[PDB]
């Protein structure tokens, strides 16, 4: 096992009772179509069926054999057609299915049914895992539709190959060697997503390249997309603003100027003439550095409204980016939504905001991003973050499940109860018409895809959420360990909830009650509290913690900032009471002295040192778990997590001690004896954050020659 | 076939006859031994047996069953001693072995016999190689041993991960997960080295960062060392000559001050406290902007020395590299050899100049490094480059086989006739304390570890070649392609012949006839002969050709540079006079007219555009080659190389474009009419040299945004 095939490890059935089972009801497999969509789904049953089974399942097109996987649409499969599904069918739309045991005259089937071939795809999909997963098919019935149209991932990939934020390796397109080498990892990576039912991909960084828009890349980046087109993912691309100067052609990018609208226009008649479906583009403008209409003295609805409107005749999108925030603003907190609550309703319909779960930047955890409630009249998207930029590379384990969930169950009042991030995802709150969800998982050339292999699970959930917004992180947790290592119970509960605990022992270590922002700048590997003095005071640590002798936390409230009056009313009231607000949130919103009591009993130092001990202990507890495991799973994976997390351990210690001996040393109070004192002074560990190698290829730090 | 396993594919023998004798005549493995390095021996012999006789072959300390293959020295196996073997073995020294079918206690046996543990494993190796390629085991009898004592890999890996000189992926050396994790990769890594008795490996860039000698470091690299070991593989480090500085130790690194050289006593007692067996350093020092004793205004012996005198007590040794060359001389030709020669004789014995094959850069052809035939008093050692820095990156094929194979059989007349640059190697011209050839690799995490998967043939060549530097470029592609693709004879001819000429073609459409240095700078993918204007001149393409309306070619004889004047007599004498001069390097050493006659009819001018044009179609007859192979090759690699050699004929015919209407801007002189007249103009390839992705995630060019 190395990883490769990630959750798609189609190998024999291991309970034989089950297994005998599965092999009495799918003897044979029937496929009426052949459109390669069809073809992709045929072919994954083929190979599914035929490892899970341990016999030999080959698609045809016969006449109908007793005992029989049925696929296809009404269209193009007659034995589908003659169920009659009517209203059935009719409810799962353009990307839905249904899956069904069921007779067709006299012969015993099992249906997977849709109105579209993609459809179909998605459904083969679901009934292979209902096999990896051992769950029965007698009775079945059931039926599924995505609750969101785009279901993204995104890639922050340079055209060199190195990845932004990327610890699984190098960029997975081979540049030098397209358009003539279609690998076969294109379409590995197309069936990856398309088992999840993404449908879509921006494969390069949003500190965007124009030379993706050259002919040069074009050719490259048609037949990427012709690999993943048959499995329904459209391509789609990050755009810099500026590239009607970079190529040399306009003298200004201002999106007012009638000779840039021309030339947006013109480009996407050349990426249309390469790739007819193309699916549109993804912009990062006027942030970090980033060029947008700002730069011109323009605001973000006219650059979006200008791309969306040379998008717009061949039926493309554009995804704008909300992570904007400018250094001069009293409390970056506040940024995104100051700056995009008077466009709302000025964004052209094909124009869809794409808005991180949190106003600051993927922290182990934040508060909604306040846009998600206040934007009534502008297409919203999610973005959420796989990759782990904040929780520990490749070297740390964190299933991202509980983050996720955690976002789309969160209740907003938008629009009365019920108005979670996830209601108004799909759109049923505010009424908007184009939804989705992005996910930056920046995979690379590593054999498993992710590097640390639990990475596969937070991709995994990302997709599974972005088809249905409600499932929860130990149903995808379940799944996905089935699918990975082991359908034996006694393996699936205690991995389970490991992977469960293993957000929020991230964000112990690292930054609990509502700490955020603590992490070395700007590669964000290890702990660096004391971070001050940078040309921005909003990308140092002090900013956002604000500790002092007498308190810590930073004030949102109406006698502070007041970022809690950019939330509905039930919300800004909840958690600027101190009797209300949660715990887990808490120094978001409010400067609190030491000695605050804490639901507890312990006041607030005790409380932040007991949080940052108990993720160590979290991590520890993790390690014992994974070696209960070694009887079920095979020994190079056990091996190879088993050393994570030792590293990972390490790690959490550096963490735990840096930050504690920090806030010791502003605070000037001593850990309880209890726990276990660090040995070594601040400076040791200031020593440490300068010296610990930083693993990941992409940021200078790794390069660093500082030794002292 | 994803190529993982390189040539090590143990897979059953095709040839059912072949297969059934090999059956009868191997059907137990004894091994009595259980050292690490015999484990690792039978561990191999078990895999590879079993995998090549299709049945289950497991290796037993058990009384003598008839029909065995026996492995071990006459130390750790009573069966191999009682042959009485005597002085026939003990002539095979510390690394060599005996491969021979016999009898023992009247039991049919082949056996691996040798002196010691690591040629035991070499002898295994050569035992399967035998069977991989398909020879018959009847009657075998056949002894080998290594001909020079130090065989090396080198790998220019920043500790980023990302290669210097890399187009397979990123570093092997996972430094985030290390010591904790022991990847199978690594040992992998040590079973592809051992198998063609390479003994050594520098594991870091010779740009190099001071932290690999840093506790962080070692405490990793004694993991990989780890690794090695029982593979006969030791460690050595690139190290920078400022250390003592970086490390805030010490105010200089003045060799001659005892600070300095006590640092280095006492980071070498470091060293072997991780690592009891650590080989030693790899020095770049006054190169290139990397430190040196002439920083201190010391010389390279002096260097050198301190260097040596650390690592002495301990028996590790310096590889002092050679390549060094001053912007200030007046030929770089001369460079190495005047820096040199001044020193020989006052080097410690256990420093060995590292000298690359000529005096300029690894370029597709160039003369033998003088210093080679010049230095008597000094141990010495030879320098080839795998990687494709200037053969094509990863998307060109270019065998390197002929390359190497040129220079150790090129007559030096050094002392007379039979002074070839191998046996000067060998120490059969000096005598000399130590021998050795280094390897530049530079592979990577790519799946197949090469990028293309014919870059795999050029290390397998240099490690069978430093084994025997007799061994021709033909025997080991023969070798290598039944190892790694077929056995079948029609393909071997044509592929081996293909292979064979890779290495001409990519002179023939670069920089034929002696011309040299041509390349985009510093990236070194495409064509830019017109390069000028640099800091430095000696970094131009101009500085080398130097083309004129009147001529072409750079003088070296005693009217010009006198470079001639550094080779012994008859080489000066023969290169120095047009008669004799070969044609494939004139241009090295004379600056001829347009008008001067080849030896072919034509004059310089046309045998210039002859050649280029020749490069072109013979990678179009290579694709033609590969096209007729289909049957012979899994569909994978095949679709991989068939689509690398489009891109190749691509980039070939850009750098015959490029070349042949530059030089033809110079001489003034037509494109003779049966030769395909370039699709555009100069301009153009102007435009196309700065806009044409450079495929390497190192080289700041890929990151390029120009677009015009
Ligand atoms: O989301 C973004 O644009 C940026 O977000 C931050 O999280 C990352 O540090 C940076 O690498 C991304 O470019
Ligand atoms: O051999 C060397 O030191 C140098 O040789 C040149 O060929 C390479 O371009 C450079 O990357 C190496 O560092
Ligand atoms: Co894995
Ligand atoms: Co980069
Ligand atoms: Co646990
Ligand atoms: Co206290
Ligand atoms: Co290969
Ligand atoms: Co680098
Ligand atoms: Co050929
Ligand atoms: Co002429």
């Amino acid at each position: 096992e190395d990883g490769y095939d990630m959750w798609l490890r189609y190998q024999p059935i291991a309970d034989q009772t089950l297994l005998k089972t599965y092999q009495k009801q799918i003897r044979h497999l029937h496929v009426a179509g052949d459109s390669p969509t069809i073809n992709a789904a045929a072919a994954e049953l083929q190979r599914g069926l035929s490892g899970l089974l341990n016999k030999p399942i080959v698609a045809r097109d016969e006449k109908l054999k007793d005992y029989s996987l049925v696929i296809g649409t009404p269209d193009n499969s007659p034995l589908i057609a003659s169920l009659n599904l009517g209203e059935r069918l009719q409810a799962l739309g353009a990307e839905g299915y249904l899956l069904e045991q069921t007779r067709i005259n006299k012969r015993h089937v099992v249906i997977v049914a849709a109105n579209s071939d993609v459809g179909v795809l998605y459904g083969s999909f679901h009934l292979l895992r209902l096999i990896q997963t051992q769950h029965a098919l007698e009775k079945l019935s059931l039926s599924s539709a995505p609750r969101l149209q785009h279901r993204v991932v995104n890639h922050w990939d340079n055209l060199n190959r190195v990845v932004e934020r990327g610890y699984a390796g190098l960029s997975l397109w081979d540049w030098g060697s397209l358009p003539n080498y279609l690998a076969p990892r294109y379409t590995d990576y197309a069936r990856i997503n398309a088992s999840l039912g993404i449908n879509g991909t921006v494969i390069n960084n949003v500190n965007a390249d124009p030379r993706v828009l050259s002919d040069q890349f074009l050719q490259k980046i048609a037949a990427l997309a012709d690999a993943f087109r048959p499995y329904g993912i459209k391509m789609y691309l990050s755009i810099n603003f500026n590239s009607p100067r970079a190529f040399g052609d306009v003298d200004t990018a201002d999106p007012l100027d009638p000779r840039v609208q021309q030339w947006w226009k013109t480009r996407a008649q050349k990426i249309y003439s390469y790739i007819p479906d193309f699916g549109g583009f993804l912009v990062k403008a006027d942030s970090e550095g980033q060029p947008g209409p700002q730069g011109y003295g323009r605001d973000h609805a006219e650059g979006a409204n200008m791309l969306a409107a040379a998008l717009k005749p061949f039926g493309g999108v554009v995804f704008w980016r909300a992570f904007v925030y400018h250094p001069d603003i009293e409390d970056r907190f506040r940024g995104a939504y100051d700056e995009f609550m008077p466009l709302d309703g000025k964004f052209a319909d094909n124009v869809i905001l794409q808005i991180k779960n949190g106003p600051i930047d993927f922290q182990p955890r934040e508060p909604f991003s306040a846009l998600f409630a206040g934007m009534s009249r502008t297409n919203m998207m999610m973005e959420f973050q796989i990759t782990q930029e904040y929780f520990g590379f490749a070297t740390h384990l964190a299933y991202q499940g509980p983050l996720f969930e955690e976002s789309l169950k969160t209740e907003t009042h938008a629009r009365g109860e019920g108005s979670t991030i996830g209601n108004i995802l799909e759109g049923k709150v505010f009424k908007t018409r184009h939804t989705g969800m992005a996910g930056v998982i920046n995979p690379g050339t590593d054999r498993n895809w992710t590097g640390h292999p639990f990475v596969q699970s937070s991709w995994y959930a990302f997709g599974r959420m972005a088809w249905d917004h409600q499932i929860s992180a130990a149903t995808a947790a379940d799944e996905w360990l089935r699918m990975t290592f082991s359908n034996q119970p006694a393996f699936i509960e205690p991995v389970k909830q490991m992977m469960l605990v293993s957000r929020e022992a991230g964000v112990n270590y690292r930054s609990p009650l509502g700490l955020t922002h603590l992490y070395s700048q700007g590669d964000h590997y290890g702990p660096a509290p004391w971070t001050d003095d940078l040309p921005r005071a909003d990308w140092t640590a002090v900013y956002y913690h604000r500790a002092s002798k007498t308190g810590i936390g930073f004030n949102r409230t109406k006698t502070g900032s007041n970022a809690l009056a950019q939330y509905p009313e039930p919300i800004a009231k909840a958690w600027g009471d101190l009797n209300s607000v949660p715990e887990d949130l808490i120094l978001w919103f409010h400067h609190l002295s030491w000695d605050h009591r804490m639901q507890s009993g312990r006041n607030l130092w005790q409380e932040l040192v007991h949080k940052y001990y108990q993720g160590v202990e979290q991590v520890r507890a993790m390690q014992r778990t994974w070696d209960q495991q070694e009887a079920y799973v095979d020994a190079a994976r056990f091996a190879q997590v088993k050393a994570l997390l030792q590293v990972q351990e390490r790690e959490a210690v550096r963490w735990r001690n840096s930050c504690v001996l920090y806030f010791q040393s502003v605070a000037g109070r001593p850990i309880p004896a209890n726990y276990e004192q660090p040995e070594h002074d601040l400076e040791y560990y200031k020593m440490l954050a300068r010296t610990t190698y930083v693993p990941e290829p992409w940021h200078p730090a790794s390069s660093s020659r500082v030794l002292k």
